[PDB]
Formats: structure tokens, C-alpha cells, sequence
């Protein structure tokens, strides 16, 4: 999706997380690491995908502000290697409860706000403003608001309809 302004992008990202988020409320702490055959991971990780990606996205803009090198996807892991980092997500966040995940992931969404309204609109909506934004997908070009969007309205929309799918088999 293209996005004419910041207020049209910080709008979306409310929107999407606001119904994503909600979809956990009626999750009991004993059921969140509770994986069946229908739906690919459990609450707890499908939260903790959201956790790993908008806290990479965060430190690359912070390294990158901080004058240090930043090797994405991160120091450990290379874009041929997601399925180990996403490995690396759930083993660092998802033995965390349902309430401790919805607060971390709400304070990364907020800071998403500061860092949208810390950029002018020429970083968040031209190419090659950022190093980061040009490694990230250097088969491409991305600008910063598409790395946003794909690792926050979109994935709220996609791990939604995992989690309500999830629902519907389990409680």
C-alpha cells in the first residue's frame, strides 16, 4: 500500500494493531504455547513474531541514528536464513505469558510512533535514505515506510486471521 503522509501511516498501524491485539484477551495463559495441526504456530509465538520483527526494525533505525554498522536482519542471521530467526524469535520471547507479550509488543508499536514522527518525510517516503532500508532488500528498492508497513499492518492482518482460526478449533 502507498501512503501519502505520516498521519495516513501511524492511522493504519493503530487500526490493524488495535484489532490484532484484541484477539488475545480471550486466550487463558494455558492454552498460549498450545499448538494444533490447522493453524502453523501457537499464541504465544504468533505474538512473538510481532515482538521480534518491530524490535529489529527499531534497532536498525537506533544503530543507524547511533553511527554504527547495521548487518541486517541481524549480527546472527542472513536474509537466506529467516526460518532460523524466526526460530531465534520464538526461543527469546515466547515463553513469555500473553499479558507480558501484548505490553512488549505495545511498547514497540508506540516507539514506532516516535520513530515515524522522528524521520522527515523524505527518509520515510524516498528511497535510499536510510543504510538499513537499502541492506534489508538489496535485490529491490524499499523505502523506510514499506519496511513499517510490511512488519506491522500487514502482518496484523495476516497473524489476525491465524490467531481467529486458531480460536474457533481450540476454546
Amino acid at each position: 500500500r502507498v501512503y501519502e503522509n505520516k498521519e495516513e501511516l501511524k492511522s493504519e498501524i493503530n487500526k490493524t494493531f488495535e484489532k490484532y491485539i484484541a484477539e488475545f484477551d480471550n486466550i487463558p495463559e494455558s492454552l498460549k504455547d498450545k499448538r494444533i495441526d490447522e493453524v502453523d504456530r501457537t499464541p504465544a509465538e504468533n505474538l512473538a513474531y510481532q515482538v521480534g520483527w518491530t524490535t529489529l526494525v527499531l534497532k536498525w533505525e537506533e544503530d543507524e541514528r547511533n553511527g554504527l554498522q547495521v548487518k541486517t536482519p541481524s549480527d546472527e542471521f542472513k536474509w537466506n536464513q529467516l526460518g532460523e530467526l524466526y526460530q531465534w524469535f520464538t526461543d527469546t520471547y515466547a515463553y513469555l505469558s500473553l499479558q507480558e507479550l501484548k505490553s512488549k509488543l505495545n511498547e514497540n508499536i508506540n516507539s514506532i510512533y516516535v520513530m515515524i514522527d522522528s524521520l522527515s518525510d523524505e527518509e520515510l517516503f524516498k528511497p535510499h535514505m536510510r543504510k538499513w532500508a537499502d541492506d534489508a532488500t538489496k535485490t529491490a528498492v524499499w523505502e523506510v515506510y514499506k519496511f513499517i508497513h510490511v512488519n506491522t499492518v500487514a502482518p496484523f492482518k495476516t497473524f489476525r486471521n491465524k490467531i481467529r482460526k486458531w480460536k474457533k478449533i481450540v476454546l
